[PDB]
């Protein structure tokens, strides 16, 4: 019932592993292909994993195994990772030693070592085992004698080299033969003879001065076993004591059974804090987990295992495919062959123990549990042979692209989805989309059931499945049905690359005749969709609850204005521009008589007697009016329009018409626009104020007309306004009849005289080169220069005639309006498409003369290839570039979410108003986009009066209050605004809504708990793809520039000194000077005698950010970061608020490392709000003032998203092994905080809905509610 909020990952016991375990598997039998049940007590067995039939199969599921083995086994992972745990834990190497010891025979043993074999004692030395049971058992050397024969040796001879044992036998060291009737026996022991009693028998080992025999008169004198022969009455002291003898993991057990943590731990304090840092940094490598084991619980003797827990069946089922054939999950393979290795080695220790075949079986059993836990690290065990394919092990099932981390992250399937080609649907309204008939009966399939099963159509719903199972039988009560079964319902649209959060947007489906589906022409550009045969899905959410969503906050009438920025995403397109362009502008034509017209009166009835001849035209340039404005006046609007449906004016006639108070000189489309807008909304006076009915409605007009309604209207009434705008301008194109034709493409003709003159002028350039004047460098840069020059007259000599001559042609007129075209691409159509650039990146010297209006040559055609090709190759590349881009940058932000109490942040940021270097040194007001990016949304951070306006603390920054500031500013009265900023919330995990902004789909400020980081991430890449960007890598990535600037650290006064071999410049301070050297290359831009502050770049070019830290401090470099990623972005035309740097610029520099140790270690970093916490409980809220004197960590995106207090995210990122080792070391309790673990616990998500401000909201109505307090007042009694 209690909801989960932490996960805590640890080490098992034994004792834990068989509570855990309802039995043990022992058969190597899962199921035999006759009996198609389970077997035997196998892997698959009934009655342990419980029953197959109908508890559920979920047991099988859930219910696991056990195999309780007789010879211990310790878990690969602690063995083969990188730190190898038992390999740091213990003093053991582990590329060889600790394998050697763990699969191979050799020794390991503390106790004793003091004897000798040429080598000082044993503490904790490796020797192998032959060596060691030579040590064991003393001395051996046997010769054997023939039978019947008594020799010349006796039982007590020594011998040494060169003497002949035999006529020709000769030993090899100096000791002791033993006769036998039948050998002789060479020992370096010592024999001792006695003539009274044994303290010391057979078989006991002794130390120098222990009494052997006969009281004090005889008394040990080396280490050694004792034997007595009373045959001579003697006692051998071969030189072979008591010492320890283990083998695997059980002598690894042993270790870890007789190692103690406690005084380990000390004895590491010791060793790190006395020598240097040599070694005391593996101390700290090796004390992290000793303190980690401490800590946790868990002791690291069963961090071995005795008994291996078993998967529940259905988890690794072997299931038929054809003909009997089972396919199966390698688990059970590799299950089955650990258990015929078990039974294999039980039954070998109950029978008997031949040693060295002991030996080669545990091995074989260590191998085999090795591969069982994973396949790979030691040798590559397969299948069957003949099929070379490696099997799959538990870590292959949890790790890996296609895991169990890395599958539940994507859910690549899904049932009801769909997909089609899209068609433009402009006759539907901006918040629906058509849905072709076919696919929608199918998406709702239950649906059409279930409603149709209300009414008589079928019986039942297998009735209704085989009479709709085939399309000859269906009927309109069909149709009827399904359009009641979508009348509220809402599907959502997705196009395949999601680049940031439109790329979902929901509709209301319209059920359409035809193929595909039908499109609102508006949202062209919030999915980056065209026309050219694309595809877009569909999905169909099924709980009231996920439809609630999706219409309130996913439908598309809602979302209008971008979360990059406050642009509208439902701006008016190409068409709607065009159409209403044409039908809001004004023509002129000539004045081939007196314009003067002010002065006489008889100027009316004379000119209108020049109009009936052809004087002057009716749309006349007259000294004040038109002879139109005179001849027509309009009473009504309606009056004007129902004239021009006469033809006796068109709609881009000039007259005056008197308005609702007033007489303007307008033409009739003017007035209509004005029309349309105030019929789309409800009243006219707030529709007369927000337009411009004076100017043509150019794009960037329509944009701000379509924000202001937003602004002073809401919802609802911007959405109609589009519909009704785009109706209109569609009608109004059509009827309007814009054609394209080859004439069209004018060609100025004084542009020809141009050329001339560049041509003339390369001539003497040429002879210029011909005197040897010029290089070839400069040579080339005057071309260029004079070609992009010219370029430029010609352009504007094209605009001037195209002004002049033909206002309304159609190139022109998209053109000047938003519709489609740049006044390069309008130059290359009818001017020239002059200079075209060379493979090697550079441009040609020749230029191309001619347009598309003309004919290109053959080899200008050829030219231009190379630059077609070089832009293809780029955005074939860049797509997938920035789609990466965007992955890194939702991996590192993912635990941003508003959720949050204003915290008390005393701290902001002073966004500046003026530029600090537009030139070198100058202060202007930033451009306004720039100044409305920075400013626009956010929250003051204290009380600003600049123009007899007291903007109050903690007032939202509208988009009036930045204009306010900039005119301000322009007249110069504040620089700098203090701000609330997500670079200085005090929030745990997150930012406060104040510290946020308020830029939103909407304009009120943000709702408290929705995930601000991911759509953040989504924002910064999402333009990468139309994106330069290796620098916007090198920069989210904290790297190292290779155009380093050269800045100072510590202020002072500049002193160059112009030293030819590299430049020097001094810092120069009152008891110090610091001297920077530059090479040829390195130029600088800094004068001498200027005064220097920490920071300021000496050179010109890139600065490192860490060394930035290092000298000024953690603002500065935020500063830096932002502003340098806002610069690409502007370069590139996007407009990106700052909200989303800044979010991501602080998850990137929340860690700090630590250089005065408190409670812990000193050289580690991590989050930063740790040591907040720990700081405030050890100087303030606990006592002991010991200052954790940190330092702030700048790290790259990367890294910083690797080092996580959480490991579920971690383990999904990278590598389960590592990760996993970590966690499990230590019992990690991992808080649900973070959006990506929650995506793997499939839990409620925090952001969004699933906020615990939000998760649970008590709702009844009024009159249950009148209920139940009457049952509360008549609860209190009396
Ligand atoms: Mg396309
Ligand atoms: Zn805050």
């Amino acid at each position: 019932k209690k909801e989960v909020r932490k996960v805590r990952i640890a080490l098992a016991s034994p004792e834990k592993i068989r509570s855990w375990s309802y039995g043990e598997v022992e058969k190597p039998e899962t199921i035999n292909y006759r009996t198609l049940k389970p077997e035997r007590d196998g892997l698959f067995d009934e009655r342990i994993f419980g029953p197959i039939k109908d508890t559920k199969s979920i047991v099988r599921r859930y219910r696991m195994g056990h195999i309780e083995l007789a010879t211990p086994a310790a878990h690969i992972w602690f063995v083969k990772d990188v730190p190898s745990k038992i390999g740091t834990l213990l003093d053991l190497s582990a590329t060889e030693l600790e394998q050697v010891l763990y699969f191979s025979k050799y020794i390991v043993l503390d106790p004793k070592g003091a004897i000798l074999n040429g080598v000082p004692v044993e503490k904790r030395q490796l020797l192998t085992d032959e060596e060691y049971r030579e040590l064991r058992y003393g001395k051996q050397e046997t010769y054997p004698l023939p039978p019947g024969v008594d020799a010349l040796v006796k039982d007590g001879e020594e011998v040494v080299k060169g003497q002949e044992l035999a006529p020709g036998v000769v030993s090899r060291l100096d000791g002791v033969a033993l006769y036998r009737f039948a050998s002789i026996l060479v020992v370096k022991a010592r024999v001792y003879p006695f003539e009274d009693d044994v303290e010391v028998s057979t078989g006991d080992r002794v130390a120098p001065g222990d009494v052997l025999a006969d009281g004090g008169k005889v008394k040990s004198d080396v280490y050694g076993r004792v034997e007595v022969d009373l045959v001579r009455n003697v006692v051998r002291v071969v030189e072979s004591y008591d010492i320890d003898a283990r083998m695997g993991a059980e002598a690894i057990q042993q270790l870890l059974k007789e190692l103690d943590l406690e005084a380990l731990e000390k004895e590491l304090l010791e060793e790190m804090k006395h020598p240097s840092r040599a070694r005391r940094a593996k101390a700290r490598k090796r004390l992290e987990v000793v303190r980690a084991f401490l800590d946790s619980g868990n002791r690291p003797e069963w961090m071995i295992l005795e008994a291996v827990p078993v998967l529940p069946p259905d988890l690794r089922p072997m299931v038929q495919v054809d003909g009997g054939r089972f396919a199966t999950s390698d688990l059970n393979d590799l299950y089955r062959r650990l258990i015929n290795r078990n039974n294999r080695l039980k039954k070998l220790l109950a029978q008997g123990a031949p040693e060295i075949i002991i030996r080669n079986e545990k091995r074989m059993l260590q191998e085999a549990v090795d591969a069982l836990l994973d396949n790979g690290r030691r040798g590559a065990p397969v299948t069957n042979p003949g099929s070379d394919r490696p099997l799959r092990s538990l870590t292959d099932i949890l790790s890996g692209k296609q895991g169990r981390f890395r599958q539940n992250l994507l859910g690549k399937r899904v049932d009801y989805s769909g997909r089609s080609v899209i068609v433009v649907g402009p006759q539907l309204k901006l918040h629906q989309c058509g849905l072709p008939k076919r696919m929608a009966l199918e998406l709702f399939k239950p649906f059409l059931l279930k409603k149709m099963e209300e009414k008589g159509i079928a019986p039942n719903v297998k009735a209704a499945r085989r009479m709709l199972e085939r399309q000859r039988d269906i009927k309109d009560e069909v149709w009827d049905a399904l359009e009641e079964v979508i009348h509220g319902k809402v599907v959502l649209l997705n196009r395949a690359p999601t680049l940031h959060r439109l790329g979902i947007q929901a509709f209301q489906p319209v059920l359409v005749e035809g193929q595909s589906i039908q499109l609102h022409p508006l949202v062209c550009e919030a999915f980056n969709a065209d026309f050219d045969g694309d595809q877009m899905a569909v999905h169909v959410p099924l709980s009231s609850f996920a439809q609630a969503e999706a219409r309130i906050q996913m439908l598309s009438a809602h979302n209008l204005l971008s979360p990059a920025s406050g642009e509208p995403l439902a701006k008016p397109s190409r068409d709607i521009i065009l159409g209403l362009y044409y039908i809001t502008q004004v023509r002129k034509e000539k004045k081939g008589a007196g314009l003067e017209f002010a002065t006489p009166e008889e100027a009316l009835a004379a000119h209108e007697r020049g109009e009936v001849a052809l004087n002057a035209p009716i749309k006349v340039a007259g000294r004040e009016t038109s002879v139109g404005r005179l001849k027509y006046v309009f009473a009504n609007p309606d009056e004007a329009l129902l004239a021009v449906a006469h033809g006796i004016v068109d709609l881009q006639d000039v007259v005056t018409v008197r308005y609702m108070g007033k007489r303007l000189e307008t033409s009739p489309g003017r007035i209509l626009f004005a029309r349309i807008v105030a019929e789309a909304v409800e009243d006219e006076k707030v529709a007369w104020e927000l337009i411009q009915l004076d100017v043509p409605q150019e794009k960037n007009s329509l944009k701000d007309l379509v924000y202001q309604a937003f602004l002073r209207l809401g919802m609802e009434k911007t959405a109609r306004l589009l519909d009704a705008l785009k109706y209109y301008g569609f009608t109004f194109s059509t009827t309007s009849g814009i054609t394209i034709g080859i004439d069209d493409a004018v060609i100025p003709e004084e542009k020809k005289q141009y050329l001339e003159e560049a041509d003339r002028k390369l001539l003497q350039i040429e002879q210029a080169y011909e005197m040897g004047f010029l290089t070839d460098r400069e040579r080339y840069d005057q071309i260029l220069q004079l070609w992009t020059e010219t370029t430029e007259k010609v352009t504007q000599a094209v605009f001037k005639n195209f002004e002049e001559n033909y206002p309304f042609n159609p190139l022109y007129v998209m053109a000047q309006s938003g519709a489609r075209g740049n006044p390069q691409q309008i130059r290359q159509l009818c001017g020239l498409r002059g200079l075209m650039q060379k493979p090697s990146g550079e441009t040609f010297e020749v230029p191309v003369r001619s347009s598309f209006r003309e004919g290109l040559t053959v080899l200008e055609y050829f030219i231009s290839s190379h630059g077609a090709r070089k832009g293809g190759a780029d955005t074939a590349l860049r797509t997938a570039d920035s789609g990466y881009l965007t992955r890194k940058l939702v991996d590192v932000t993912h635990e941003i979410v508003v959720r949050e109490a204003d915290c008390g942040t005393t701290n902001y940021i002073s966004v500046p108003l003026f530029q600090p270097d537009e030139v070198t040194r100058s202060l202007r007001l930033r451009k306004r986009a720039d100044i409305e990016a920075g400013l626009y949304g956010r929250v003051l951070a204290r009380e600003v009066e600049v123009l007899g306006v007291r903007l109050e603390e903690g007032r939202y920054l509208s988009m009036d209050d930045v204009h306010l500031l900039i005119k301000a500013a322009e007249a110069g009265e504040i620089q700098e605004v203090p701000v609330r900023s997500p670079l200085t919330c005090q929030t745990r995990y997150g930012v406060c809504q104040k510290c946020y902004g308020y830029d939103l789909s909407m304009a009120r400020p943000v709702s408290i708990g929705e995930a601000v980081g991911i759509v953040a991430a989504q924002s910064i890449g999402e333009p990468g793809t139309q994106l330069g960007l290796p620098r916007v890598i090198e920069l989210f990535e904290a790297r190292r520039p290779k155009a380093k600037a050269v800045i100072s650290e510590i202020d002072g006064v500049v002193r160059i000194e112009e030293t030819e071999e590299k430049l020097s410049v001094f810092v120069e301070s009152e008891g110090f000077s610091k001297e920077y050297k530059l090479p040829k290359e390195a130029r600088l831009l800094v004068k001498d005698g200027d005064y220097v502050e920490a920071g300021q770049p000496l050179t010109r070019g890139a600065i490192d950010p860490h060394q930035l830290l290092e000298a000024k401090g953690p603002e500065a470099v935020e500063r830096y970061l932002v502003e340098e990623i806002q610069k690409v972005y502007r370069a590139q035309g996007v407009k990106l608020h700052d909200k989303h740097i800044e979010i991501v610029v602080r998850q990137m520099m929340k860690y700090v490392e630590v250089t005065d140790p408190g409670d812990s270690r000193l050289l580690e970093g991590q989050v930063l709000e740790k040591w907040d916490v720990e700081a405030l409980n050890e100087r303030l809220i606990a006592e002991g003032k010991t200052p954790v004197a940190w330092k702030p960590l700048l790290m790259g995106v990367t890294k910083s998203a690797l080092s996580t207090k959480s490991w579920l995210s971690a383990a999904s990122f990278q590598n389960t092994t590592h990760v996993l080792t970590e966690a499990a070391i230590a019992g990690k309790k991992d808080e649900l905080i973070g959006l990506k673990e929650n995506v793997i616990l499939g839990r409620l998500i925090p952001a969004g809905t699933g906020s615990d401000f939000v998760r649970f909201t008590q709702v009844v109505d009024q009159k249950t509610l009148k209920a139940i307090e009457e049952a509360r007042k008549e609860a209190v009694e009396a």
